């Protein structure tokens, strides 16, 4: 009677799957698989009243369960990480996330039990297995407080007498710029002997976090830097070489 | 009687395989393998009425099942991932899919219990084990909403006085182009001091998702950009060098 009840239940499931709309052969194969699995489980559970030697079933079930346990580790790990994400999540829907270990960059669209769906920046869907969120570092640029501007000014080696005044002028310009956050790091220093130029680092932050506003402020700063450099008699350096001719 | 029944059943299977058309020696070898496997399973299951010490079979079966369990992990994992794909699939037949972790690029042709068959873009079949779809990220360009156009305009360092007007002209041209989606990102800014040029980024989207239409729109935009740049007196920059002669 137990076998009849289980068979009728999975038969109802099978016609349910068919009515949902699916290939018939696949439904038959899945129904079989469930049939054999249920039969094996019942035989192992109900194998003493009409059963066998109590040593054979132990070994057989141990081998089968051991093989199944190592075979299904990844599928179960994904769902376990999904439960963990449900309880403790480092991001929310709509957050732009990133990782230095794997390519998962994009904005979160859906968080599921098995995979997370993320919209990339070329408008494509990306499906990430949940287990990855248990072994890699996740960065959240969507929760940033400032946008950083970093650049290098490469002057000619013959402009060594004007490095200090140029550095001071650039620092003053950055300090008086209305779009620059004055409570964050602000460094302008000459710090590198390059192959063909003397390099000056520029390192600052903007108040805004909007993409277009940050880009506009960066462009304005770059143009002002060009004007400052060219007004002091210096110039930017191309790659240079010394040629000896026969 | 059980052994006779099983032997006759697998013999019928063996002649079935032969009639299907296959090498005779391979069929004999497979029949043997099944013979020995069935004999071992029956001995371990039926080893108490005429059997042995109830400690030897436990150890023997444990060792055998442990070895078999670790030996067959990959084959069973592929089928488990096939079942998972049957129930929860991130793609469908005819979808162009991709992955940043492995080379599986192509359009899905068949989804099976063990492997997935994908048609590559040089018209070749590729067979991907199903377990890969449980540990890697899958991108679906076949479900994209827009096609992206990104490029860089490199102007000469002597064209620094015309960057703003060129940027404004390019932005206006992109804003008035009938093939550009105006509800998506649209950025045109000067954002890089390159080695030999000043770089302007162009970043926009098209309404269409068709390959040929997107390529045609991109070509039209590129030609218009060339005309705009050349009409303002600027020019594109080749790699440049400064040479000092003895
Ligand atoms: C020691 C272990 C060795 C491996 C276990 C057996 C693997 C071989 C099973 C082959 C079964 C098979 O080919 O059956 C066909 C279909 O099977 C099916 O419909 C799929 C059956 C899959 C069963 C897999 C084992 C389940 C175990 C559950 C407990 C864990 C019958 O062909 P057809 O007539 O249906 O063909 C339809 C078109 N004519
Ligand atoms: C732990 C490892 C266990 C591995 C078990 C592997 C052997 C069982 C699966 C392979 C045989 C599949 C035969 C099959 O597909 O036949 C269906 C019924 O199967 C059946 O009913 C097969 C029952 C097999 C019971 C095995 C019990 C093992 C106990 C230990 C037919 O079904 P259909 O009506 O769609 O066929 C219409 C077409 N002929
Ligand atoms: C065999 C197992 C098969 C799976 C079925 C079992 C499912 C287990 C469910 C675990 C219940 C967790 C209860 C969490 C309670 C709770 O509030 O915890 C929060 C999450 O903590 C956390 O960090 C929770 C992490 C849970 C990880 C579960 C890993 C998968 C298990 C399998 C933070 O704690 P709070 O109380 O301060 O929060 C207050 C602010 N919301
Ligand atoms: C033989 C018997 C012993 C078996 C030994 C282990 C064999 C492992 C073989 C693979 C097992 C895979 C289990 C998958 C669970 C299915 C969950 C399910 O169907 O409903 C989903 C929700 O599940 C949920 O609500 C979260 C379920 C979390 C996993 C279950 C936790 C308890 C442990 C269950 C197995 C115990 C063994 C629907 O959601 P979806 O995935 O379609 O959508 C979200 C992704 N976008
Ligand atoms: C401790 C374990 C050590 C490893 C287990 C034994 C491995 C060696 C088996 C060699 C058998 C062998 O060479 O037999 C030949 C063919 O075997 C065959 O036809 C293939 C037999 C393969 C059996 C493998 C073990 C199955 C175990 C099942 C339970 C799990 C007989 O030669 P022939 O006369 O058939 O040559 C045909 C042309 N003349
Ligand atoms: C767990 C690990 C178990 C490992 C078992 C390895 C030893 C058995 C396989 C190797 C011997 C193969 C011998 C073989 O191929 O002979 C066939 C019959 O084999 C047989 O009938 C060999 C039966 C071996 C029974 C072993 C029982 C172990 C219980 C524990 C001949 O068959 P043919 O008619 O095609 O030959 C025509 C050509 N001579
Ligand atoms: C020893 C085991 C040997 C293998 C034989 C056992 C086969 C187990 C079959 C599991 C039955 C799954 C039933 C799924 C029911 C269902 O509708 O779930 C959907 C898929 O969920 C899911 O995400 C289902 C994931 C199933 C993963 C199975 C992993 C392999 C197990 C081995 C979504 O749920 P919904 O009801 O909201 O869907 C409504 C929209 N279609
Ligand atoms: C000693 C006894 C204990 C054994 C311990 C584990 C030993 C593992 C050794 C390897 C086992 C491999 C099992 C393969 C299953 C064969 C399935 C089969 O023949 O029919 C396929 C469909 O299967 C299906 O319908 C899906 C079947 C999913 C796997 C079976 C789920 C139950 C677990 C069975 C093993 C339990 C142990 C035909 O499809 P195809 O692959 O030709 O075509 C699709 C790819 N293009």
């Amino acid at each position: 009677i137990l076998t009849i009840k289980l068979f009728l239940l999975i038969n109802q499931f099978e016609k349910q799957q068919i009515k949902k709309g699916r290939d018939i052969t696949s439904a038959r194969i899945m129904s079989r698989i469930i049939k054999i699995t249920i039969i094996v489980v019942l035989v192992l559970l109900y194998g003493e009243h009409f059963g066998m030697s109590l040593s054979g079933l132990l070994t057989f079930g141990g081998i089968g369960g051991l093989a199944v346990g190592m075979a299904g580790k990844d599928i179960l790990s994904n769902f376990f990480s999904g439960i963990m994400l449900y309880f403790d999540r480092p991001f929310s829907i709509g957050d732009w996330i990133r990782s230095p270990d794997r390519n998962i960059e994009g904005t979160v669209a859906e968080i599921g039990w098995r995979i997370t769906k993320i919209t990339t920046f070329d408008n494509r869907p990306l499906y990430v297995p949940n287990s990855l969120f248990s072994s890699i570092s996740v960065e959240n640029p969507g929760r940033m407080t400032n946008r950083r501007i970093t650049t290098t000014i490469g002057l000619r080696y013959e402009d060594a007498a004007k490095v200090g005044v140029i550095v001071e002028a650039v620092r003053e310009m950055l300090k008086n710029h209305p779009a620059i956050d004055q409570r964050q790091t602000l460094l302008v220093y000459f710090n590198q002997f390059a192959d063909s130029s003397l390099n000056i680092m520029v390192y600052c932050f903007t108040k805004t976090t909007v993409w277009a506003e940050w880009l506009a402020a960066q462009q304005d700063v770059y143009l002002k830097i060009i004007d400052i450099v060219q007004s002091h008699g210096a110039d930017f350096a191309f790659p240079s070489q010394t040629l000896y001719m026969d």
